[PDB]
């Protein structure tokens, strides 16, 4: 049919069979469609992303410095292949031919405080202050404020901070060489004690084991207690492998 | 029907089929439908608030300085969409296309005496005393007063004051990093003991 | 009927029912005719 009545907000894709190319028809507008162009599909609501929420779109189209949609001379639209883009809160948009709506209008994550997000670098890429990521580079995105998503990181898992109280400590193991908030060279395997009171935040390396009470010696008790390697005590004393004190 | 009388408090909505856009026909009036318009809905009453009670109406018209109901050139009217709007007590209204009464005319909460609002701003934005306020933040709307809804802060609950007797103490412990009314920094499961 | 292609040499008349008015459609080109017009005769060769 020629006549085709385009409601406001809505779009539809002719096909010029000419150059079996398809252009976004979208307007408040009616269309007249002539002998060489076949419409695809009826005028679909164009999608808007409510404000603080967000949405991706397979395939974007290969837009330009000004933005404008760069449109291919043979009748179609030049296209980012198989990327993925983040597009927040702004006026209803049209799908332009090879275009998916690969996430939805979903509402953007917002931790809660004293939680933390378990970010990994999936594509290689540079951060917000020039920072030369790397594929695979965990990220810990906390605080009670809201993550932008994009393509090159993808959370993994929330993480929730331990609460360590008075007289206790925490049991944290290094799953990969690193060094510990107070700067301590670690490495695989190796476990230590926080003792900082408040809501410890487990790192990405460091991985939260248990929390260790502490023992109250009165006059009439005492802490018999063999080591396991060398060290040195609080005292200072260099107590050996298996001595007993 | 050409012949289409709108009774006073009341509107309608002709779609004129040339660009397919729909006006709000608002006015103790009647109408003549053309060939080129259809009307969409019999005279529907304007909505209006009550003294004070309030209402949102969804995709509110993308008003300017003046409030002058800024109309689109093809012969639509400019909405902000999805957006939500606060409406107090006024004349009668009509609903401009593409609008939809989100919150009916619903009574302005008042906080009884001793009582509080457990309030948390949804959406950033800048409070009444120029406070940079951020997505998250809480607030404790407490008074007898009465609270005026707001679109970029949210109630959660209405939490209650608790009356600390004479030789009686309040257990308190912080939720989270904070101080306390006597200015005391707290951290999370810091409990104390207010007299 | 929206569509009304009028061949070379024939001409058409729209009548304007908003003031009830005709006017002559003439031209090798075809027509879009609208809800408040309405065609009278087909194309007749001039």
């Amino acid at each position: 049919e020629f006549i085709i009545r385009i409601p406001p907000y809505h779009y539809i894709h002719v096909l010029d069979q000419n150059s079996n190319v398809s252009r976004v028809e979208v307007g408040p507008k009616t269309y007249i469609r002539q002998d060489n162009e076949r419409v695809l599909f009826a005028p679909m609501r164009m999608v808007t992303v409510p404000p603080r929420h967000y949405c991706t779109v397979a395939n974007p189209v290969s837009r330009d410095a000004q933005g404008l949609v760069l449109f291919d001379v043979t009748g179609q639209v030049r296209l980012r292949h198989a990327d993925l883009e983040i597009r927040l809160a702004q006026d209803p948009f049209p799908l332009y031919p090879g275009e998916v709506l690969e996430k939805d209008i979903t509402p953007l994550q917002v931790v809660l405080p004293n939680t933390a997000l378990h970010l990994k670098a999936l594509l290689d890429f540079e951060d917000k202050d020039g920072d030369k990521v790397v594929a695979g580079d965990e990220w810990l995105f906390e605080g009670p404020g809201t993550y932008i998503p994009r393509k090159e990181v993808e959370v993994v898992e929330i993480i929730q901070a331990t609460i360590i109280r008075q007289n206790q400590a925490l049991r944290l193991r290094a799953r990969k060489e690193c060094w510990d908030r107070d700067g301590k060279e670690r490495v695989t395997g190796e476990e230590w004690l926080v003792t900082t009171v408040g809501a410890y935040l487990p790192a990405v390396f460091e991985e939260v084991l248990d929390l260790v009470d502490a023992v109250i010696l009165t006059e009439k008790t005492a802490l018999h207690l063999r080591a396991r390697r060398n060290f040195r005590d609080f005292r200072g004393v260099s107590r050996r492998t298996g001595e007993e004190w």
